[PDB]
């Protein structure tokens, strides 16, 4: 558009703004993806100047000697306004400043809330009362945490919704912005090969995985407040579940897609402790650097802490497509690898004519690292053999899509907020559903404080997780050898 | 087994025996696949000796300096008997010779008929009356041609069946012996991912392909007698159709599999000339060697010959699984490439939510060259794109199964004849069905002698073939770019 656009970084002083948001909008700017008439305004308490932000931020850019773009053009379109987060005059200074930009009164306004959540109500209120364009649209971008249980999430959401329409709320889950997570819809609904099999007649279980090989790395005090399931499971993994489980939406329109995701969530009952295994990492006596230290060997972590760093959990979607099909959600810190992944384990072929030599098919979408889709499969053993054996059909983006830059999540999503696309952004009802499922578990843990199961830095986590997966009907072999 | 085995090469003097069969049984011998107590007897008119066969044949072996195996051991187990193909005494000499081998009277007998078909009745009769073990099994291996129309195929089959049980008849189609052709059953019936889609609700058409880039190469007189459809279409391609179309058999047992193949064939009506395009190659004025010469520029080919070197033909299987689904059979000589292939083109996804940007899925099993299975597919365009585009999931045996020797068809099949496995061998009823489908077409051509459509050496054949495929509902794009 020819419309002017104002991207306000609320909290421009802090680390997220310095190392993520300023770089991200830079890169968007750099690549000709923003509107031409775009201005960046930072707002934080410190008495900063555009020079002080350039010095903070441009070591985090792709600083290249082609920097006319960077040359003030990007920074010339930057300004800064100092201000307190619940001082009304401050927001008049801000609004007034925005107004004095080129067509500032007309411009579309996009407020990035790069702030801690203890200030989200104040900032939000103040924006509403004093800083809203009266002509252009007004969009707010909010980061996790969105509450820490139902009731607290409800507080925040009822506040925001009183001030802003759903039209205006862009809650980011950086997961919706990943290449492979966006691909799920295309994989499923642009292809007949998948789809007729995408149901309980064919699938024995869905595994949704998120693994990190690093522990907590000095920041354990921060993590200890919420733990792994609040961290990763109620947001990222449950999102993947939704995209997997979704009925086909009426259209790609943002709210036809999101009302399929909530629809699924509504068929999932509160998770019971029968279906949970919790883990906390201890260090490896035979390890290297950080890997020697357990969760409790952070001096930032309170002594006797019970917080879990690993959780496997089994959910069920009580509907026609999925009745009975366990959805295993599996995540953790200080594990054997970095990986996030969707796997379908299909049922045994009916009426076996090979002689218990078949192995269940699997469909694997590996979100990270090394973006790949493959199906684990049966072929006839190459050569003089009459036997089936395990093989696969592969799409690996590394090799096929060799010269294709994949954007970072924040590049994609922030672009979506300019283009007005809420598809990849957690809706209010979605967020309620998410909290409903996990809240009574969460409180059970807070109350009764169960000892999580010990596992070694770099292991696959507690063995009890595997027994849970096996008990709901996952089958692990030993037999699938991959090469290349 | 410890049982003695006698492999008789009827026609040991000729080129097939010299360059295929002697080498093939050698290689089997060499690799420890035959029984220990195996003897090879050659039978032909010429007054030859084992020395004369060694000199003929061992340039066609993998002559390696590890040749104890070759050292007479292989040749020490060779003998030769001269004889006429309908002289009774000759078959007494032969039978008597077999008898004087170690446990020759007990031994299992396996007669390879490496002879021209003008002698198949004589040889067969003579074997039956004078050369059958009375203790061990007796198996005959017969090569195409099996007749040239129904009535002629019936003659031969009624002859053979009067003498031999079906138990005893191993009609070779070297196609059933290829790696990928054997794989079809495993691909289909060892995997849930395929299979629920393996039907008319999901498939728009099946393409069965067999292409050669060489013309006729001086041997056109031989080819001119039968033409392309007798050559390739009624055997190899119709076999692939059967393996594709087959209901799931009750067991891998040889005759539960073959009675699925005939079952399909029985739902296919005689092909009409509406559904046929015929081609004959002319040479390329802008070509290289042989490729400059048209079919008629062989002096071996009779002037004004009408024989077709290319044929596309559309068949239908009138049953529950396949009603309406065209099965396009496409083959030819002097084409753009060597290839044999199975392709399923799936229907459009129902209720499109992308915007006519989807392309039909395809499942490709490439039998030769470069044994591969892949599915052509839709993924989201990598990067900042919301669009689907064409991609694929690949199994390429070249890369995955890098160090795996694939045997030649004749190695596999002849081994099957020792192990007593008829699965990969054309049954009598099958062969009747095959002739029924094509015979009235064949005779129509013999009678009315239509001018085949000209196409250039190295082209994809006549463009009218593409119009036929498009008219029955194949859709070709232009858009699928593969790399690697
Ligand atoms: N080009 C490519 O991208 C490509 C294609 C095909 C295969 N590969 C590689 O080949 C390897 C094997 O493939 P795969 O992971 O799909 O097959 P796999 O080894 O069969 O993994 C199956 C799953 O079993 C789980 N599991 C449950 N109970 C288990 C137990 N008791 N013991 C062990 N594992 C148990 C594993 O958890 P974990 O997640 O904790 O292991 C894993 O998710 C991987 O490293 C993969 O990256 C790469
Ligand atoms: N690793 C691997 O093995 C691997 C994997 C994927 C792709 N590839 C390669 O990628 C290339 C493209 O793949 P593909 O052949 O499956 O896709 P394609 O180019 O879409 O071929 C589709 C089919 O369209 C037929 N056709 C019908 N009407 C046509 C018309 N008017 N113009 C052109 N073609 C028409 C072609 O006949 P023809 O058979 O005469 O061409 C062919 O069978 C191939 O060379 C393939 O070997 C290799």
């Amino acid at each position: 558009q020819s419309d002017t656009h104002i991207f306000i970084i609320m909290g421009a002083s802090g680390d997220l703004a310095k190392k993520k948001i300023y770089p991200t909008i830079w890169w968007l700017f750099r690549d000709g993806l923003l509107p031409e008439n775009t201005f960046i305004v930072g707002y934080a308490r410190s008495r900063l100047t555009v020079a002080d932000i350039r010095k903070q931020s441009e070591p985090f850019f792709k600083a290249t000697p082609e920097e006319k773009l960077k040359l003030e053009d990007f920074f010339a379109r930057n300004s800064y306004v100092a201000g307190q987060y619940d001082d009304a005059a401050s927001y008049q200074r801000l609004n007034s400043h925005m107004n004095a930009l080129h067509l500032g009164s007309q411009a579309n306004r996009l407020f990035y809330l790069a702030l801690p959540p203890t200030v989200y109500e104040a900032v939000t209120k103040n924006i509403h009362e004093s800083c809203m364009s009266q002509i252009g649209w007004n969009r707010i971008i909010v980061e996790k945490p969105f509450g820490r249980d139902l009731q607290s999430s409800d507080r925040l959401s009822n506040h925001i919704s009183s001030l802003f329409r759903e039209d205006q709320i862009y809650r980011i889950d950086h997961y919706l912005g990943k290449e492979m997570v966006q691909n799920l819809m295309v994989l499923r609904f642009a292809n007949r090969i998948f789809g007729p099999i995408w149901n309980r007649d064919n699938i024995a279980c869905v595994i949704l995985t998120f693994k990190e090989p690093f522990g907590t790395e000095g920041r354990g005090g921060y993590f200890d407040e919420f733990g792994i399931i609040r961290d990763v499971m109620q947001n990222h993994l449950l999102q993947m579940l939704c995209l997997v489980a979704m009925e086909k939406p009426a259209s790609t329109n943002s709210d036809d897609v999101r009302d399929e995701k909530v629809k699924v969530l509504k068929c999932i009952s509160e998770v019971q402790a029968n279906n949970v295994v919790l883990g906390q990492y201890v260090g490896n006596p035979d390890g290297e650097g950080e890997a020697t230290k357990g969760y409790l060997d952070d001096p930032t972590v309170p002594r006797g802490s019970t917080t879990a760093t690993f959780a496997a959990v089994v959910l069920y979607v009580e509907n026609e497509r999925w009745d009975g099909v366990p959805f295993i959600l599996r995540c953790g810190k200080a594990l054997n690898e970095r990986k996030a992944e969707v796997r379908l384990q299909f049922h045994d072929v009916a009426g076996d004519i090979f002689h218990q030599q078949c192995k269940r098919n699997e469909l694997v979408i590996r979100v990270q690292p090394n973006e790949a889709v493959y199906t684990k499969m049966m072929t006839k053993k190459p050569g003089m053999f009459f036997n089936p054996e395990e093989s696969e059909l592969d799409l690996t983006y590394g090799n096929r899509y060799k010269n294709v830059k994949l954007p970072d999540a924040y590049e994609r999503l922030i672009l979506d907020v300019f283009c007005g696309s809420q598809m990849h952004f957690v809706r209010s009802d979605e967020l309620r559903e998410a909290w409903r499922i996990f809240t009574p578990l969460l409180h059970q843990i807070e109350l009764e404080k169960p000892k999580p199961i010990p596992y070694i830095y770099g292991s696959r986590g507690p063995t009890e997780a595997d027994e849970l997966m096996k008990r709901v009907g996952f089958q692990y072999e030993g037999t699938y050898k991959w090469v290349n």
